[PDB]
């Protein structure tokens, strides 16, 4: 329907409300390890490309700050050519690259997702494992996940790190739903995050001006080869994301 079409753009234009009220749990999280800062107009820009039900991702990247060995700051966001569902988000096998990424350190993903949920999703562990294993590049004491949870009237956000047994069993794991076998919270652990404006961060996206392929399903892959550049993200319903043909 090309009329559905323009209205869910239209309602999805008030997706920037839930960004007045972000919430981050940092709820016991160990005193060992790197802290995340996310640039808040990222995080926003990232909430008002996205969809309440299916879940989009973005890779990280940032740098050291010269004066806390311990602090990792998120500065640029990389939206690649994906398809996803309520339940995970679908990337192609090849990381980004590109000279201006090459300098930045790869600090993991981030994704938003329908619900908050009580435990890291058994999907992400094994998005994640796999990430790591296939990349070199991941530090696996380095890399995290944010997920970027839907609430009532808001967003919320969580950092996690995957533990050296969750790495093992994310690496193994064959069936796709909620309950694999052997999946336990001591395969990943929370990690300190914080939201801040105190600088800004910059987006990167596929060439061919297009990342949302949740409506053109057939010409996305997991092998699919691309390029990327900097630019402002177009939004979920953008006229460059609508099917081929309704």
């Amino acid at each position: 329907s090309r009329t559905e079409w323009r209205v869910r753009a239209i309602s999805s234009t008030n997706l920037h409300l839930r960004t007045q009220h972000i919430y981050v749990n940092s709820d016991d999280v160990k005193d060992t390890g790197y802290t995340y800062i996310l640039p808040k107009n990222i995080l926003k820009k990232f909430i008002t490309i996205s969809d309440l039900r299916t879940q989009i991702a973005g890779f990280m990247y940032g740098v050291s700050p010269p004066d806390n060995p311990q602090v990792k700051e998120i500065r640029c966001i990389v939206l690649v050519p994906q398809t996803g569902s309520h339940q995970q988000v679908n990337l192609p096998t090849q990381l980004p690259d590109h000279e201006l990424l090459r300098d930045f350190e790869p600090l993991g993903w981030m994704h938003t997702q329908p619900n908050e949920l009580p435990q890291l999703s058994p999907q992400d562990v094994t998005t994640h494992a796999k990430l790591l294993t296939d990349n070199i590049s991941w530090d696996g004491e380095k890399t995290v996940m944010i997920t970027c949870s839907f609430t009532p009237g808001s967003v919320s956000l969580t950092a996690y790190k995957l533990t050296p047994s969750g790495y093992e069993w994310g690496k193994a794991n064959t069936d796709k739903g909620n309950n694999p076998k052997g999946y336990m919270p001591t395969h990943y652990e929370k990690v300190q995050m914080l939201l801040s404006d105190r600088f800004l961060g910059y987006f990167m996206v596929p060439s061919n001006g297009v990342w949302n392929y949740n409506f053109q399903g057939q010409r996305w892959s997991p092998a699919m080869k691309f390029d990327v550049c900097l630019s402002n993200p177009k939004e979920y319903y953008h006229e460059d994301h609508k099917p081929v043909h309704f």
